[PDB]
């Protein structure tokens, strides 16, 4: 299926992906894609800080909803 997401740019690049893949998954479909390290990237749902361990599903994610990145940087 589809969703996008929107990085704080405005920028607003869109991923393929399964109801059942973990955030680790997404964090690493944008690192092969802007290769930015997923362990710098955090990524927002509604509001909701999502984790690295549970899935699109337990988040209720569904096609093209809109997920914002923000990146953590303690590195520059
Ligand atoms: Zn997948
Ligand atoms: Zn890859
Ligand atoms: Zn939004």
């Amino acid at each position: 299926m589809q969703i996008f997401v929107k990085t704080l740019t405005g920028k607003t690049i869109t991923l393929e992906v399964e109801p059942s893949d973990t955030i680790e998954n997404v964090k690493a479909k944008i690192q092969d894609k802007e290769g930015i390290p997923p362990d710098q990237q955090r990524l927002i749902f509604a509001g909701k800080q999502l984790e690295d361990g549970r899935t699109l599903s337990d988040y209720n994610i569904q096609k093209e909803s809109t997920l914002h990145l923000v990146l953590r940087l303690r590195g520059g």
